[PDB]
């Protein structure tokens, strides 16, 4: 209607006036539809490359023509138990236990976790994490979940087939992953991931489990045996167990298993007569989805994972001109500094806390703008019509990509976590915030139309990493991850009395209409927080100029239309609404006009009357950041 009341119902709902939603998911918009254009057009790159008549020259054509591969299913057929048989000769030949480890570390290698990370006091701890985990199913809990075991109706049929082999692999396959189904932890403890801290030498962790070889296995899975030292343990539970295992559980008992996971590891481009096999246990039996996936959504569903750095650069080449890098270079330089001088005009901050907001900005920094460095992958050798030992070599290097990256630094530019996700995250350890570019890509980003709505929805979801960057959670962390609030709750309680409001507003607002983890306003804080440098960090990106004032419609008028369209979402949310409170966040169509209310900019922007309903009177406002 109006757009101060309601923009995405001033222009989203015509999406949703129209749109479809997916039979398959029952769920579209924001992201799924950058999913889409990320889905939808990495397939015409591969197009492309086969398109290209490659005939030699270069070691990064026959990986652009890898795609012959899928192509002749009739040809994949044809080697079948051969290239396995070889990979079942890595086992048979395997007869002990540093046999099988250091056998299968190098098909580990071959790819069936690390980040970079230091401990935020220590500036160079950058190790690896070890925690538990290794079920079929999609978690530990359906052993214990003893009347979740209908869904167990016929799964033992459907995995026992790989005289009485079959029966006696029925007697071996059901009776391993129940204890595989044992030890691992709660998902939603991972979904905060929090007690992963146990900062370990490998030297513990060769301590750590008893009967397997934690090293020449390391050095099959190729990392750094000497040159890297330390790791990160978390839940050894079962490690300590598996190792046991590797005790107890004979090989044997392992091997069975141990080649239908490696068929596993190789599951569906193989042998067309066994990869329905497999799917009529997980997609038609395990998760009913008899949607026998189209073949764009399947060859693009393994090219990541095998080469993680590859595409993005070319593929920003082959989408996108050089027209984006200097809006990222006249943008963001204002926006990391102009959050300290946002601090400023707060006329109520502590000093010793707003000189401390302050001083907190000329260090902050953004894995935003054109990667400086790039993965190398054309030297990386991908032929055009193997595909199972030629990317076993195409993974073996994958493990030790990340391998180099334990030497190699945080350069603030290149995408550890990949560039074509749709994520966003702060590190509340390292402080350092990650944007991969789907946010960036339009139609949230155009890198050629006017700036300011492309400065205006994207900032305050920037500043919403930033303002839940520092929220009293982000405040309750500190700068080297220590875990404190520098923000003191005396101003917080005031912010609270403040913010009262916030509190209790969405207990007005009803989500579905009438014939529990609102106490937390997560989501919310941060947008507010964030649209609170969304309309000044501009104005040092115009040092004082005029914003664009054209069609009668200034940059800040149009910083509200940068939002005002770009919130067009469709879903059936009976289960939404009901699936609410498993975390207390909060959803984005309560928030798509919730921070009218409190704020003044855009009051003294639009010129919002008295009485108005997302009007809210001063002293219901609050300036926090205004």
């Amino acid at each position: 209607a109006r757009p101060q009341d309601d923009l995405f119902g001033h222009v989203n709902g015509r999406w949703l006036a129209e749109h479809e939603i997916p039979a398959d998911r029952a769920t579209d918009g924001a992201f799924r539809s950058l999913f889409d254009r990320a889905e939808t057009q990495v397939r015409d790159l591969i197009i492309q490359a086969s398109q290209a008549g490659a005939a030699v020259g270069t070691d990064a054509q026959r990986i652009g023509d890898l795609y012959a591969s899928f192509l002749d299913e009739e040809a994949v057929e044809r080697a079948g138990v051969q290239p396995l048989h070889d990979e079942l000769a890595t086992i048979d030949s395997a007869a002990d236990a540093t046999e099988l480890a250091a056998a299968l570390g190098t098909l580990q290698r071959a790819g069936v976790g690390v980040y970079v990370d230091t401990d935020s006091k220590d500036s160079t701890r950058y190790l690896v994490h070890f925690t538990q985990s290794g079920i079929g199913l999609p978690d530990e809990s359906y052993y214990r979940d003893e009347q979740h075991a209908a869904v167990l109706a016929a799964y033992p049929g459907h995995i026992a087939r790989m005289s009485r082999d079959h029966a006696k692999t029925a007697d071996r396959i059901v009776a391993l992953e129940t204890k595989l189904a044992d030890a691992h932890w709660d998902v939603v403890k991972r979904r905060d991931a929090d007690l992963g801290y146990n900062l370990r030498t490998f030297a513990q962790l060769q301590t750590e489990g008893a009967g397997f070889d934690w090293v020449s296995w390391v050095t099959a899975l190729g990392s750094a045996p000497d040159a890297m030292t330390e790791l990160v343990v978390r839940q050894p539970d079962y490690l300590v167990t598996f190792a046991s295992l590797w005790a107890s559980v004979n090989v044997e008992d392992w091997k069975c298993w141990a080649r239908w996971r490696l068929i596993r590891a190789r599951a569906p481009w193989l042998t067309r007569a066994l990869v329905a096999e497999d799917f009529e246990f997980y997609g038609r039996t395990l998760t009913g989805a008899q949607q026998l996936r189209d073949r764009w959504k399947r060859g693009v569903s393994l090219v990541e994972n095998l080469m993680g750095d590859a595409v993005g650069k070319l593929y920003v080449q082959r989408h996108f001109p050089p027209d984006a890098k200097s809006r990222i270079d006249t943008l963001v330089d204002n926006l990391q500094e102009a959050y300290r001088i946002s601090i400023s005009e707060l006329d109520w901050m502590t000093p010793q806390t707003r000189q401390r907001a302050l001083a907190k900005l000329n260090k902050f920094t953004a894995k935003v703008g054109y990667p400086i460095k790039w993965r190398d992958y054309s030297k990386l050798a991908i032929d055009r019509d193997d595909l199972y030992g030629n990317v076993q070599r195409g993974y073996a290097v994958n493990h030790d990509r990340e391998l180099a990256k334990l030497f190699g630094p945080v350069d603030r530019d290149e995408w550890f976590m990949t560039p074509q996700t749709v994520n966003a995250y702060y590190n509340p350890g390292m402080n350092e915030i990650v944007f991969p570019a789907a946010i960036l890509q339009p139609p949230f980003f155009d890198p050629q139309a006017d700036e300011a709505a492309n400065y205006g929805g994207i900032g305050a979801v920037i500043g919403h990493e930033i303002g839940h960057g520092f929220d009293d959670q982000g405040a309750k962390y500190d700068g080297d991850g220590n875990l404190v609030d520098w923000w003191t709750d005396d101003d917080r309680t005031e912010f609270a009395a403040r913010t009262k409001a916030l509190i209790e507003q969405y207990h007005a607002y009803t989500p579905r209409d009438v014939d529990q983890g609102a106490f937390t306003i997560g989501e919310n804080i941060g947008d507010l927080g964030g649209l609170s440098i969304a309309l000044l960090a501009y104005q040092l990106s115009l040092n004082g100029n005029p914003a664009p004032v054209i069609d009668g419609l200034t940059g800040m008028q149009r910083v509200f239309f940068g939002w005002a369209q770009i919130w067009r979402t469709k879903s059936r949310a009976a289960e939404a609404i009901r699936r609410l409170a498993v975390d207390p966040h909060s959803p984005p169509e309560f928030r798509c006009n919730g921070v009218v209310r409190n704020v003044d900019a855009f009051y003294q922007a639009f010129d919002v009357t008295e009485d108005d309903a997302l009007f809210l009177d001063p002293q219901r406002r609050v300036r926090i950041w205004n």
